C-alpha cells in the first residue's frame, strides 16, 4: 500500500531537482550507440510520458516546467557538446510528435492546459533556430521534422472547434509562431514564405481576431468559421484535419440518435467547422460526397427525443456557413432527391416526409441566395438551378388548401422574388422558356375575395398569399417578352395577342375589387403592385398589347389613369428601331455623366472614383474594375487613375508586390489590364516558336531533363543540357527583340508602378526596375510559357516530354530577372554560367518600357470611342448605391462647400436621368472574364449538347455548311444569315456547332463565304454575344483564314457595321475581305460547279426586267437599278459605297409578300411603303406605272397564293395612332385631380416632338408642375392650332373624341364640346 | 359686351349699377358647378378682352374673396376665375395683381407687428398669394418684365404660414423658372438653357423641400390644391408651425441669384439686378421687426457695392438691437435682428474700399459677439471671423506684422472702454494676446452642431500659420507666441500630436528651455485642464491626461494651480474607473502631487486673477439652457458707439 505511494513522493522530488539545475544529470553523456539509444534521449522520453498521464496531476504539472527549462538557450548546449545543432532537432521534434498525437487521439481533462505549455515550447525552439541560422546556415530538415511539422498542424485545427473558449483563443494565437518560423528558414518572401507555407497570408489574420474581447461561443464561432472559409490551397495539414475529425463526427452522430445538452453542443461545433473547411478536401464515392448525403438524411430527422433541435440547426448551418466551393455539389444532390418525388407519368406523391423535405429545401435556398459573400459569384455559375425550381412549385401546387399549406406557398412565393435579384449571377440554359412558365403557374394562386366566401377570419392569410404572389410576378415580368408553347400551330403573331389578353383581364379583374368603395393599407399596397405589374407587361411587348391597353385611358380610378400615361410617355421617347436614336438622344443625354465620373479632382484626387471604390460592396468588384478601366482609357486618362489607386495600396502596405498579387479591388485592376491587352501580345509572339519545338522533325524526340534521379542512361546528359540551353536562347532572344510590339496600355501600367516604388524608395541598392522586371515577367510572361494550352495558345496539350522543357525554361528565365545564381540547385548549376552574360541584356528590355514619359504629351491617340455599352452599366451601378456613396462624400470635403463638388453634382444629375432601364435577357450561358477556348470546349463537351434535339435542328437549317473546295483547293464554308433568329435559340449552341465543324480543318488555311442575302434586324448579333466570337475560337485558326467572300450585301448591314465599328476595327481595311460586287465575279474566283450557294437565293436568279437608271429620290439621290423579280423586287444601287474601306454596290431585296403598300403617286415617281419601315421609298422613273403595273401584278399573284389574306391587322404601334393619344391627353388635361393634370402635360410634350407637330407656344417636359384647375382655355387653343396645321388627323381624332364623350361625366362633357367644334 | 360705356359714366351713380351686375354673375359661377367649363369660355373669357373694363372687374374679385377668408369657397373660386380673365391681357392683369402685392407689404410699416401672421393685413396678402400661384403657369405672369418684383416677394413668404401656403410658394418658384425656359420674347442661347434646366431639377430635390419647410410631404402639388374646393372651405389644423432659420434664406437667395445672372448675360443692358437691389435696400434701413431681418440677409447676398455711409447704418442697427434686448422682456423678437446684422456684414466686407480702417475694425465686432453666449449668435460670429482673416491675407496686411500688432494697434484709441470689458469677462488682451484670442475659441467645442466644430478648428489652423510665418519657424515650432494654438489643436490634429510628442512615451511640447516664464506656463496648464473638465470621450481624455501627468514632474512649482479644476472629476475616476489605458495616467498624477507636497506653496489657486485670467475656465463652459443676455452687454453698447465715432466721423 504505502510502498507504491513512496515511489511517487521520490519521483516527484527527482523531477524538481532537474527543474533546479539540469546540468547535474546531463554530465558524462553516454552518446548514442550504434545499436542502443544514448543517455540524453532516454532522460527526455521519461519526462514526456508523464504530461498526459492525468493519474498523477501534481507530477504532470511539474514535468511541464522541467521540460521547459531544458529548452532555454543556456541548457541546449548540454544535450550533446559534440554536436549541439544536430541532436537537438532530432530529440525535440520527436517530443512534439509524441505529444501532438495524444491530443488528437481523444479528449483529456487537462487538454486546455497542455496547450498553454505547448505554445511556450514553440517560442523557445524558434529562438534557437534564429541564432543557429545566424552563426552558420549550412538547420537540417530530416523526415521527422516534416513528419512532426504536419502532426503539429493537425492538432491546431481540431482544437478550433473545441467547446472551451480558452482553448480556441490560445490555439489561434499559436499560429504566429508557425508563421514566424517560416521567415527564419527562408528570408526571401516569394520563394519560400508562399511556397513552404502556402496559406501564409490567411494565418496572419488568425492573430488579429484572437486579440479581441471575449464573447459567448456563438459569437466567436462566427469569426472562426469565416477564417476557415478562406483556406484556398490544399495542404497535408488541412487534408488530414478534415478527415480525422470526420470520423469522430460520424460515430458521435450514432450515439445521439441510437440512444432511445453538452453532448449536442459539441456535435454542433464539429459540423460547423467541418463545413467551412470542406473546400480543401474537394476532389463518385469520396469522403466529401458521403458527408453531404448523411447531412441531407438529417434534414428530415424524425426523432422524438431531440429531433427538433437537429433540424433547426442543420438548416441554420448549411445555409449561412457552407463554403462557396461546395455549391456545385449541393445543388446536384439536392436536385436528384427532389426528382424522385415525381413518378413516371409525372404524378406527385404526398408522403408527409417529402412535405417536410421541401419545406426545408425552401429555407436552405433562401438563406444561401440571400447572402452576398466573397467569391460566391464565381461558383454560382457552374450549376443550373432551373430544373429544381420548376419541380419544386409542382409539388406545392397540388399540396392542397389549409392553414398549413398556405404558409408553405407564402414562403415559396418569397423565394422566387429573391431568385430574380441574382439572375445575372445564376446561369440559365433557357431563360424565356423558364420565366414564362413560372408566371403561368403563379397567377393561378392569386384569388381575390376568397376569404369572405370561406367565412373564416383564420384564413386572412390568403390576403398575404395574394399580396406575396404579385410581388413575385412583378419581378418576373420586368423585361420578359411573351412566348406561347407550340402545342398547336396558330401563327405566332395571333398566339401572343391571345396570350396577352389572358393576363391583362386577370389584372383588371383584380384591380376592380381593390377599389376602396367596393384593410386600407392592404388594398393600397395590393392595388399599387397590381398596377406596376401591368406596366412591366406592356413595356416588354408593345406591338402585341398596345391595342388591348388603350381602354385604361378612361378608367374609373383617377390614380390608375395617371400611371398609365407615365409609362406611355416613355415608349414614345424610345426608338421603335435602332434609328441611331440612342446614338443621338442617349449619347447627348448621357454625355455629361462621364464628365462627372471623370471629374479631375484637384491634384489628382478623383473623388468620384476613389469614393466609389470603397463604398461599392466587394461582390461587384469584378464589374467595377472593368467599367473604370474601359471608361478612363476612352478619355486618354488611364495613367491618372492608376497613380491614385496604386499609391494608396502601396503606401498603405510597404509590401507593394505581395498585395497586388493578392485579392483586392486594386489587384483585380491589374488582372483586367494584362488579360484584356496582353492576350494578343503573348499569342502573337510565342506562337511561331511553339510550332518549331512541338512539330518540327529537326527537334525530333529529345528529353529536356537534367535530373540525375530521373536522368535516362540512353540520352547523354551533355546533349540534353546543350539542347535545353539552346532552346532557352531561342525564347529569350524573341522576348527581348519584341520590345516595340508591347501594347501601350501595359507600358503606362509599368510606369505608374515604377514611380510608386521609386517614390516608395525615397521615403524608406534596391533597383526599382529589378522589382518591376521580376514582377511583370513572373505574372504576365511566365504563366503562358508553362501551360500554353490552358492559355489557349495551342489547341492540343503538349506532350509531357515537351512540357518539362517549358517548365525548366521558366525557372532559368526567372532567375535572370532576380540576378540570383543557383543555390542548393546543383541540378541546374552548370547553367549558371549562361545567365551571367544576359544580366545586362535583361535590364535594357525593362528600361525601355519603364522609360515611357510620365505624361504622354508626345504619345497620343485621340480615338475617343463612344463606348455605348459600358456607359449603361456605369449609370446602373450609381443608382443602386446612390445613398451610401453620399455618406462617404459627406464625411469629408468640409473645407469647401460641396455645391460645386461631387455630392451636389451627383444628386442633381442622377435624379435628372431617372431610374435605369431593366437589363435584357441573356441568350448565352453564364460567362465571365475567365473564359478561353479551352474552357469553352470543356464546358460544352461536358454538357450533353449532342442529344439536345435543338442542336440537331441546326443541321437541318443548313447554317455554316462545308461546300467542296476552292481554286487554291482550300475547303469552303457557307454561313446563311437568314437562318438565325435573334433569340429563339440559345446563342452558345450555334457557336459550338460552328466550332465543331471547323475543328477538323481549321488548322490548315481555309476560305469562308458568308451569304447576307435578305439580311434583316430580326437576324442579328447583339454587342455582348458578338464579342465571344473573337475569344471562343483557339486563336491560331484566325490566321488560317485564307479569304473571305461577301455576297448580296445590303444597306442595313452597312448600318450595323457603323454602330459596331469599334469591335470590327481589326477587320477595317482587311486584305482577306473580298466583296462580290456582281454575281459574275464570284464564280470566277471560286471553283464553278463546286460553289453551293443557297438554292432559294439562286431561285431569284436576278433574271427579270431591268429598269436601268432609276433614281432614288431622298435626302440624297443615288442611282438605283430595279429588277422586278417573279416573287420579289431587288433594288441594286449603281454607285459604289465604302464599307470597311472597300467599295461595293448595295443590293437591297424586298420580298413580294412583304409589300403591304403600293401607291403610284405619279407617273414621274411612285411610293413604296413596306412593313415597319417608317417613311416610304420614293424613286423617279419616266414610266412608273410600267414598273408599278408589274409590282401590282406580282403582289396580286401572291394574294392568290396565300391561303387567307383577309384575316390581318388587329395590330398597331404608337406611330400608327397619333390621333388616339392626342384625345386622351386633352381630355385628361382638364380633370379634377391635380396629379393627373401634371401627367397629361408631360404626355403632350412627348407627343408634339416625336411627330413634329406645329403649335404656337413651346412645351417643356418636367415633373412637379402645379397646373391651375381652370384649364378650359389652354386646351382650346392647342386644339384649334393643331387642326389648322394638321388637318389629316381629323378622322383619327374625331372618332375617338366621340367615344370618350359617353364615358366622361357631366362636367367633363361640356369640355369635349368646346374643343371638338374647331375640327369640323 | 356693352358695359364699356357705363363703367365711366361720369360717376352719375350708374357706375354703382354695373358692379351689381358683375357681383350677380360671380354668384352664378359659385353655384352652377356643372356648367363651369362653359361659363369660363363664354362669360369671363370674352369679358376679359375689354381693356377699359379690366380695372373695375379685377377690383370686385378681391372684395368678394376678402369676406370669405383665406380658405373660404368664395375666395378659392375667384382665383380660378382670374385665370380666364388674364388670358386676354397678360400684360395688364399680371402688372396689376403684382402692383397690389407690393403695396400691401409696403404698408406693414405703419403698425409693426412681431410676425406677419399677427399683422392685421395678413389675410389680404394670403388671398393675393393664391392669385399669383394660378397665374404663374404658362407665363400668365409676364416674367420678361416682372422677374425682379417676383423674387422680391418670394423671399418674404418662404416657409411662412399654414402648410398649404408653404407648399404654394414652392410651386410658385417652380413655375417661374419653367416660364423662363419657354418664353419667346427672350432669346436665350443654347448654353444658358442648360443652366435653367438643371436648376429646375434642383428645386425638386429633398434638399430644398427642407429649406422651404415642407419636409415630410411627398409631393407639393397635392397639398397645394384641394379637390373638393367648391363644396367645402379649407379646414386648417395642427397649428404647430416649424421655425425658420436665416441661414436657410441664404441658400435660397443665392440659388435664385445664380439663375438671374445667367439670363442677364444674354439680355443686353438688363436692369433686373438694379431693380431688385433697390427694393431690398428700402426695407433694410427701416424699422419693421417682421421684414427687416429678412431684408438684410438679402441685401448683402446680392449687392455689388458698399460705401462707408451704408456700413455706419448697419453697425448702428446692431447697437440698438442689443439695447432693446436688456430693456424689455421680449428677447427672441430682437435676438434675430442681431444674427442678421452679422450675416450681412459677413457678405459685404470683401467689397470694401480695400484701404478703409474698418477692414481691421471688424475684428473686434466679431469678438464682441462671441461674448454673448448664444448658439445662434456664436455660429454667426465665427463666420465673420473666419472670413475676416481670409480677406486680410489677399490684401497682404500680414506680410511684415503679427496679428497681435495689427489688431492691437487699431484698439489703442478707444482702450478706455475696452479695458472695463476685459475686467468682467475674465480675460485680458494686453497681458497675453495669443491666449485671450483662444479662450473665445474654446467654447466652440461645446456647440451642438458638428458643422461649427470643424469651422473653429480651421480658424485655429490659419491663426497658427500666421504667427509662425512672422518668425519663419516652419509653422510647427514651439515658442511663446505659438504655444496656445498647439494645446487647442492637440486633441484634434494628428500632425500636431505627432510633430509634438510627449517626451516620456521631433520636438516635444512642454520644453522647459523655452517655456521658462511662470506666467506663460501657468496658462498652458489651465488650457489642458479646461479641455478635460467638460470633454466626455475616451480618446480625448486619454491623450489629455498623458500630457498632464508629464506636466506634474516638469513643472512641479506651478502645477498646484490646477487642482480645483481636476479635483471633482479625478476623485470620481479613481473610485469607479476600470480602464487600464486611462487609469495609468491618473495614478501618475496622484503620486507626483504627494512627492512635490513638502514645502509652502509658491503659487496659490488665485494666482491667475493677479494678471486678469481669472475667468478663463468659466468662459469655456457649456452653453446655458436659460438663454439670456449675460447682462454685461451694457458696455458693448458704449464700445460700439465709440468705434463709429473714431473711424466714421461723418
Ligand atoms: C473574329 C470575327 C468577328 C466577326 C464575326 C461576325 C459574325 C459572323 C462570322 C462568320 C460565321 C462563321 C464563323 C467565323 C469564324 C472565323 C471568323 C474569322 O475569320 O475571324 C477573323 C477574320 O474575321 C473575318 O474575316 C470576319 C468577316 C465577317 C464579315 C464582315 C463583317 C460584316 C458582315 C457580318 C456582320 C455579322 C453578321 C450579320 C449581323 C450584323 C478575325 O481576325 P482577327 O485578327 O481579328 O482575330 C482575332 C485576334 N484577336
Ligand atoms: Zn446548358
Amino acid at each position: 500500500d504505502l510502498e507504491t505511494r513512496s515511489y511517487k513522493y521520490l519521483l516527484l522530488s527527482m523531477v524538481k531537482l532537474i527543474h533546479a539545475d539540469p546540468k547535474l544529470l546531463l554530465c558524462n553523456p553516454r552518446k548514442q550507440g550504434p545499436e542502443t539509444q544514448g543517455s540524453t534521449a532516454e532522460l527526455i522520453t521519461g519526462l514526456v510520458q508523464l504530461v498526459p498521464q492525468s493519474h498523477m496531476p501534481e507530477i504532470a504539472q511539474e514535468a511541464m516546467e522541467a521540460l521547459l527549462v531544458l529548452h532555454q538557450l543556456d541548457s541546449i548546449d548540454l544535450w550533446n557538446p559534440d554536436a549541439p545543432v544536430e541532436t537537438f532537432w532530432e530529440i525535440s521534434s520527436q517530443m512534439l510528435f509524441y505529444i501532438c498525437k495524444k491530443l488528437t487521439s481523444h479528449q483529456m481533462l487537462s487538454s486546455t492546459e497542455i496547450l498553454k505549455w505547448l505554445r511556450e515550447i514553440l517560442i523557445c525552439r524558434n529562438k534557437f533556430l534564429l541564432k543557429n541560422k545566424q552563426a552558420d546556415r549550412s538547420s537540417g530538415t530530416p523526415p521527422i521534422c516534416r513528419q512532426a511539422q504536419t502532426k503539429l498542424e493537425v492538432a491546431l485545427y481540431m482544437f478550433l472547434w473545441n467547446p472551451d473558449t480558452e482553448a480556441v483563443l490560445v490555439a489561434m494565437s499559436c499560429f504566429r509562431h508557425l508563421c514566424e518560423e517560416a521567415d527564419i528558414r527562408c528570408g526571401v518572401d516569394e520563394v519560400s514564405v508562399h511556397n513552404l507555407l502556402p496559406n501564409y497570408n490567411t494565418f496572419m489574420e488568425f492573430a488579429s481576431v484572437s486579440n479581441m474581447m471575449s464573447t459567448g461561443r456563438a459569437a466567436l464561432q462566427k469569426r472562426v468559421m469565416a477564417l476557415l472559409r478562406r483556406i484556398e490551397h490544399p495542404t497535408a495539414g488541412n487534408t488530414e484535419a478534415w478527415e480525422d475529425t470526420h470520423a469522430k463526427w460520424e460515430q458521435a452522430t450514432k450515439l445521439i440518435l441510437n440512444y432511445p445538452t453538452d453532448s449536442l453542443q459539441e456535435w454542433i461545433n464539429m459540423t460547423g467547422f467541418l463545413c467551412a473547411l470542406g473546400g480543401v478536401c474537394l476532389q463518385a464515392d469520396t469522403p466529401v460526397s458521403k458527408f453531404m448525403d448523411r447531412l441531407l438524411s438529417l434534414m428530415v430527422c424524425n426523432h422524438e427525443k431531440v429531433g427538433l433541435q437537429i433540424r433547426t440547426n442543420v438548416k441554420d448551418l448549411v445555409g449561412l456557413e457552407l463554403s462557396p466551393a461546395l455549391y456545385p455539389m449541393l445543388f446536384n444532390k439536392l436536385k436528384n432527391t427532389i426528382s424522385k418525388f415525381f413518378d413516371s407519368q409525372g404524378q406527385v406523391l404526398l408522403t408527409d416526409t417529402n412535405t417536410q423535405f421541401v419545406e426545408q429545401t425552401i429555407a436552405i435556398m433562401k438563406n444561401l441566395l440571400d447572402n452576398h459573400t466573397e467569391g460566391s459569384s464565381e461558383h454560382l455559375g457552374q450549376a443550373s438551378i432551373e430544373t429544381m425550381m420548376l419541380n419544386l412549385v409542382r409539388y406545392v401546387r397540388v399540396l392542397g388548401n389549409m392553414v398549413h399549406a398556405i404558409q408553405i406557398k407564402t414562403k415559396l412565393c418569397q423565394l422566387v422574388e429573391v431568385m430574380m435579384a441574382r439572375r445575372d449571377d445564376l446561369s440559365f440554359c433557357q431563360e424565356m422558356k423558364f420565366r414564362n412558365k413560372m408566371v403561368e403557374y403563379l397567377t393561378d394562386w392569386v384569388m381575390g375575395t376568397s376569404n369572405q366566401a370561406a367565412d373564416d377570419d383564420v384564413k386572412c392569410l390568403t390576403r398575404d398569399l395574394d399580396q406575396a404572389s404579385m410581388e413575385a410576378v412583378v419581378s418576373l415580368l420586368a423585361g420578359l417578352p411573351l412566348q406561347p408553347e407550340e402545342g398547336d400551330g396558330v401563327e405566332l403573331m395571333e398566339a401572343k395577342s391571345q396570350l396577352f389578353l389572358k393576363y391583362f383581364t386577370l389584372f383588371m379583374n383584380l384591380l376592380n375589387d381593390c377599389s376602396e368603395v367596393e384593410m386600407s393599407r392592404r388594398l393600397a399596397s395590393l392595388r399599387h403592385c397590381t398596377v406596376l405589374a401591368m406596366s412591366n407587361l406592356l413595356n416588354a411587348n408593345v406591338d402585341s398589347g398596345l391595342m388591348h391597353s388603350i381602354g385604361l385611358g378612361y378608367h374609373k380610378d383617377l390614380q390608375t389613369r395617371a400611371t398609365f400615361m407615365e409609362v406611355l410617355t416613355k415608349i414614345l421617347q424610345q426608338g421603335t428601331e435602332f434609328d441611331t436614336l440612342a446614338e443621338t438622344v442617349l449619347a447627348d443625354r448621357f454625355e455629361r455623366l462621364v464628365e462627372l465620373v471623370t471629374m479631375m479632382g484637384d491634384q489628382g484626387e478623383l473623388p468620384i472614383a476613389m469614393a466609389l471604390a470603397n463604398v461599392v460592396p466587394c461582390s461587384q468588384w469584378d464589374e467595377l474594375a472593368r467599367v473604370l478601366v474601359t471608361l478612363f482609357d476612352s478619355r486618354h486618362l488611364l495613367y491618372q487613375l492608376l497613380w491614385n489607386m496604386f499609391s494608396k495600396e502601396v503606401e498603405l502596405a510597404d509590401s507593394m508586390q505581395t498585395l497586388f498579387r493578392g485579392n483586392s479591388l486594386a489587384s483585380k485592376i491589374m488582372t483586367f489590364c494584362f488579360k484584356v491587352y496582353g492576350a494578343t501580345y503573348l499569342q502573337k509572339l510565342l506562337d511561331p516558336l511553339l510550332r518549331i519545338v512541338i512539330t518540327s522533325s529537326d527537334w525530333q524526340h529529345v528529353s529536356f531533363e537534367v535530373d540525375p534521379t530521373r536522368l535516362e542512361p540512353s540520352e547523354s546528359l551533355e546533349e540534353n543540357q546543350r539542347n535545353l540551353l539552346q532552346m532557352t536562347e531561342k525564347f529569350f532572344h524573341a522576348i527581348i527583340s519584341s520590345s516595340s510590339e508591347f501594347p501601350p496600355q501595359l507600358r503606362s501600367v509599368c510606369h505608374c508602378l515604377y514611380q510608386a516604388t521609386c517614390h516608395s524608395l525615397l521615403n524608406k541598392p534596391q533597383n526599382s526596375i529589378g522589382a518591376v522586371g521580376s514582377a511583370m515577367f513572373l505574372r504576365f510572361i511566365n504563366p503562358a510559357i508553362v501551360s500554353p494550352y490552358e492559355a489557349g495558345i495551342l489547341d492540343k496539350k503538349p506532350p509531357p516530354r515537351i512540357e518539362r522543357g517549358l517548365k525548366l525554361m521558366s525557372k532559368i528565365l526567372q532567375s535572370i530577372a532576380n540576378h540570383v545564381l543557383f543555390t542548393k540547385e546543383e541540378h541546374m548549376r552548370p547553367f549558371n554560367d549562361f545567365v551571367k552574360s544576359n544580366f545586362d541584356a535583361a535590364r535594357r528590355f525593362f528600361l525601355d518600357i519603364a522609360s515611357d514619359c510620365p505624361t504622354s504629351d508626345a504619345v497620343n491617340h485621340s480615338l475617343s470611342f463612344i463606348s455605348d455599352g459600358n456607359v449603361l452599366a456605369l449609370h446602373r451601378l450609381l443608382w443602386n448605391n446612390q445613398e451610401k456613396i453620399g455618406q462617404y462624400l459627406s464625411s469629408n470635403r468640409d473645407h469647401k462647400a460641396v455645391g460645386r463638388r461631387p455630392f451636389d453634382k451627383m444628386a442633381t444629375l442622377l435624379a435628372y436621368l431617372g431610374p435605369p432601364e431593366h437589363k435584357p435577357v441573356a441568350d448565352t450561358h453564364w460567362s465571365s472574364l475567365n473564359l478561353t477556348s479551352s474552357k469553352f470546349e470543356e464546358f460544352m463537351t461536358r454538357h450533353q449538347v449532342h442529344e439536345k434535339e435543338e442542336f440537331k435542328a441546326l443541321k437541318t437549317l443548313s447554317i455554316f455548311y462545308q461546300a467542296g473546295t476552292s481554286k487554291a483547293g482550300n475547303p469552303i464554308f457557307y454561313y446563311v444569315a437568314r437562318r438565325f433568329k435573334t433569340g429563339q435559340i440559345n446563342g452558345d449552341l450555334l457557336i459550338y456547332h460552328v466550332l465543331l465543324t471547323l475543328k477538323p480543318y481549321y488548322a490548315k488555311p481555309y476560305e469562308i463565304v458568308v451569304d447576307l442575302t435578305h439580311t434583316g434586324p430580326s437576324n442579328r448579333f447583339k454587342t455582348d454575344f458578338l464579342s465571344k466570337w473573337f475569344v471562343v475560337f483557339p486563336g491560331f485558326a484566325y490566321d488560317n483564314v485564307s479569304a473571305v467572300y461577301i455576297y448580296n450585301c445590303n444597306s442595313w448591314v452597312r448600318e450595323y457595321t457603323k454602330y459596331h465599328e469599334r469591335l470590327l476595327t481589326g477587320l477595317k481595311g482587311s486584305k482577306r475581305l473580298v466583296f462580290i460586287d456582281c454575281p459574275g465575279k464570284l464564280a470566277e474566283h471560286i471553283e464553278h460547279e463546286q460553289q453551293k450557294l443557297p438554292a432559294a437565293t439562286l431561285a431569284l436568279e436576278e433574271d427579270l426586267k431591268v429598269f436601268h437608271n432609276a433614281l432614288k429620290l431622298a435626302h440624297k439621290d443615288t442611282k438605283v437599278s430595279i429588277k422586278v423579280g417573279s416573287t420579289a423586287v431587288q433594288v441594286t444601287s449603281a454607285e459604289r459605297t465604302k464599307v470597311l474601306g472597300q467599295s461595293v454596290f448595295l443590293n437591297d431585296i424586298y420580298y413580294a409578300s412583304e409589300i403591304e403598300e403600293i401607291c403610284l403617286v405619279d407617273e414621274n415617281q411612285f411610293t413604296l411603303t413596306i412593313a415597319n419601315q417608317g417613311t416610304p421609298l420614293t424613286f423617279m422613273h419616266q414610266e412608273c406605272e410600267a414598273i408599278v403595273q408589274s409590282i401590282i401584278h406580282i403582289r396580286t399573284r401572291w394574294e392568290l397564293s396565300q391561303p387567307d389574306s383577309i384575316p390581318q391587322h388587329t395590330k398597331i404601334r404608337p406611330k400608327d395612332v397619333p390621333g388616339t393619344l392626342l384625345n386622351i391627353a386633352l381630355l385628361n388635361l382638364g380633370s379634377s385631380d391635380p396629379s393627373l393634370r401634371s401627367a397629361a402635360y408631360n404626355l403632350l410634350c412627348a407627343l408634339t416632338c416625336t411627330f413634329n407637330l406645329k403649335i404656337e407656344g413651346q412645351l417643356l417636359e418636367t415633373s412637379g408642375l402645379c397646373i391651375p384647375a381652370n384649364n378650359t382655355l389652354f386646351i382650346v387653343s392647342i386644339s384649334k392650332t393643331l387642326a389648322a396645321n394638321e388637318p389629316h388627323l381629323t378622322l383619327e381624332f374625331l372618332e375617338e373624341c366621340i367615344s370618350g364623350f359617353s364615358k366622361s361625366s357631366i362636367e367633363l362633357k361640356h369640355l369635349c364640346l368646346e374643343y371638338m367644334t374647331p375640327w369640323l
